[PDB]
């Protein structure tokens, strides 16, 4: 089966200058659909104006979804270089429905993060989705760990490492994990090797910002420099990386080919103001 799912938060980044849609899930779903995949955003919003607004934007972007309405406000991040991630919100309460069960059974690749597991309701839904979803036929379960503030526990991380088969992590988050799990003093690569082997990962993607990015597979490292481009805004670039990497791997590309496309896609997205720019056709051609 066939469907690619981005699952987690969907919210408004409410800046003094106005508000903007945010959420790694929708961004991943969007970018994977640029590469011809049938994608769904799985989240929840409130029966409120902000929720209606989100749903209209996704309609406008032609972004297909299985978003439920729940009895909690649509999520927001109040922005002040500082972020208040409002709690007790709709995306903390994504329900595990009969329909979501069926979606999980039919899902080819999913990407999920840590933030949307902070609350017991969404955490339970996410884990049940993953445990329902098959993986014996090359399906991808991508944990784009994305640590936010202090919204993570050791148990949430450990269970997610167990459920995923691809981890995407940055070099500072890798330091944090290594501290939590008792190997802080070793080499960067050795930290990655532990995670790759311990959790039987197909791949581990390590991003190091201006210092490039790595993809680890057993016995093999792929490394790419980060291009310097004229940044408009980096919003959505990391999600577009994950989406392009996913698309490439599912298309049958090698890891080095996937890694290269992911870097180029991220670089392009950084040149654009919004999180969901239409991708260049010459980058889409890479999956021919």
């Amino acid at each position: 089966n066939n469907i690619i799912v981005g699952m987690g938060e969907a919210l408004w980044d409410v800046l003094p200058e106005g508000k903007k849609i945010g959420g790694a899930p929708a961004n991943f779903a969007y970018h994977v659909s640029q590469f011809g995949f049938d994608s769904r955003v799985v989240s929840a919003v409130g029966n409120d104006e902000l929720g209606d607004e989100i749903m209209e934007v996704f309609k406008e972007k032609q972004l297909k979804n299985q978003i439920e309405r729940v009895d909690y406000p649509t999520g927001t991040v109040q922005v002040t270089p500082c972020y208040e991630i409002k709690e007790g919100v709709a995306w903390d309460n994504i329900p595990f429905t009969d329909e979501l069960k069926r979606l999980a059974l039919n899902t080819r690749a999913v990407c999920f993060g840590s933030l949307a597991q902070r609350n017991e309701v969404s955490r339970a839904t996410i884990n049940r989705f993953l445990d329902t979803m098959p993986d014996i036929d090359g399906q991808l379960k991508i944990f784009d760990i994305n640590l936010r503030q202090d919204f993570y526990t050791k148990e949430v991380l450990r269970e997610s490492f167990k459920r995923c088969n691809i981890l995407k992590i940055n070099d500072e988050e890798l330091v944090t994990i290594s501290r939590m799990f008792g190997y802080p003093g070793i080499d960067l690569q050795d930290k990655c090797w532990i995670l790759l082997a311990k959790y039987n990962l197909k791949m581990l993607i390590l991003t190091c910002g201006i210092n490039g990015s790595y993809v680890f597979t057993p016995g093999v490292v792929s490394f790419q420099e980060t291009p310097k481009v004229p940044v408009a805004d980096t919003v959505g670039a990391g999600d577009s990386f994950t989406a392009a990497f996913c698309a490439s791997i599912l298309n049958g590309k090698s890891v080095p080919e996937a890694h290269k496309l992911a870097v180029e896609v991220s670089a392009y997205v950084c040149t654009q103001s919004g999180a969901m720019p239409e991708l260049p056709v010459i980058l889409k051609d890479r999956l021919l």
